[PDB]
């Protein structure tokens, strides 16, 4: 009952509070870690533990054995959201605490390792069904499916209209992880913040901020200790290159990040990605949520590490 608290070994208990925490190589431990994060950020009364565990294991089952967009990534993204929530606890509603961890867990459901562009060029049926944010609408669709399985409705105690709000929080959160949308969203939040217009009681403003939190959480692999960030970059390029292979099989030249014949220009590509995407992302998020500072700091640190790789002072 509410007398049963989830607990972590001492190192995990302490370090899970750090933005740069790595959830480790033991898959069996990740459901325990997520439940722990839900109990401490939401509460032990937020979800029926039996439903949550059933919902978690179905979500895990619907993640694929791909190098990067996998179950480890879902929990990692949830953990980053947990860290943002714990250090900005005053700024979020009950529905947002409930819904955002779950959105992070579900945000890449049934990812096969291929971008929205590959599905468009392949003419995947999902591209007829969802003309933009294709994968992201599929991720949400899969979330809803899993909620509608017997014994899986973790939101069963909520009123009809709360359930609808929480699903709309989840839907918009998952859609926000379409990076094609992030550039617009970050520009808008940037202008809004500088002008002083930004207003966390304005729902459409809340939506934008949660969307940037999701971008930041989604990319949070660039905010880990260097060994984690460097090893995780191998996994994403494994997917990028498999997709470039598939682009080439369609007789289409892939963009450079997905061409494995450009493996030697990964440090250059990363430098490009941090300056254009990551740094601006965590910068804007740090302005809006000052206590998310360590994400930006660890991002600048890993940039300086890539610079070191370029100049031959570091290996990868
Ligand atoms: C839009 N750009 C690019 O998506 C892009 C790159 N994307 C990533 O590296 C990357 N993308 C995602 C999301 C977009 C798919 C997440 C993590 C990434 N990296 C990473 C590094 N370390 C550890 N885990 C992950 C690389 N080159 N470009 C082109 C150059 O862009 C400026
Ligand atoms: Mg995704
Ligand atoms: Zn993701």
């Amino acid at each position: 009952q509410g007398l049963m608290q989830f607990t972590l070994p001492v190192r995990l208990c302490k370090e899970i509070e750090l933005f740069h925490f790595d959830i480790g190589p033991f898959e069996n431990m990740w459901p325990g870690i997520f439940v722990y994060m839900v109990h401490r950020s939401c509460g032990t009364s937020c979800f029926e533990l039996e439903k949550l565990c059933r919902f978690i294991m179905s979500v895990k089952k619907n993640y694929r054995r791909v190098p990067y967009h996998n179950w480890k990534h879902a929990v990692t993204v949830a953990h980053c959201m947990y860290a943002i929530l714990q250090n900005n606890h005053t700024l979020f509603t009950d529905l947002e605490r409930k819904g955002l961890l779950i959105a992070c867990l579900c945000h890449d459901l049934d990812h096969r390792g291929f971008s929205n562009s590959y599905l468009q060029k392949f003419d995947h049926p999902l591209a007829a069904l969802y003309s933009t944010s294709t994968m992201e609408q599929h991720h949400f669709s899969q979330t809803v499916s899993i909620l509608q399985l017997e014994g899986h409705n973790i939101f069963s105690t909520l009123s009809s209209s709360e359930y609808e709000q929480v699903l709309e929080i989840i839907r918009k959160a998952i859609i926000a992880t379409d990076l094609a949308l992030y550039f617009g969203n970050r520009k808008q939040l940037e202008e809004m913040y500088q002008t002083g217009s930004l207003n966390l009681n304005n729902q459409s403003h809340r939506d934008r901020v949660i969307g940037l939190m999701m971008t930041a959480c989604d990319l949070c692999s660039v905010t880990k200790l260097w060994p984690v960030t460097k090893l995780t970059a191998n996994d994403i390029y494994a997917e990028f290159w498999a997709e470039g292979d598939e682009m080439k099989k369609l007789g289409i030249q892939p963009i450079p990040m997905m061409d494995r014949d450009k493996k030697d220009e990964v440090p250059q590509g990363q430098l490009g990605f941090y300056n254009a995407v990551a740094i601006p992302c965590y910068t804007t998020l740090t302005q809006i949520l000052p206590p998310t500072e360590p994400l930006l700091k660890a991002c600048r640190d890993n940039l300086s590490q890539w610079e070191k790789v370029i100049r031959g002072e570091e290996t990868a």
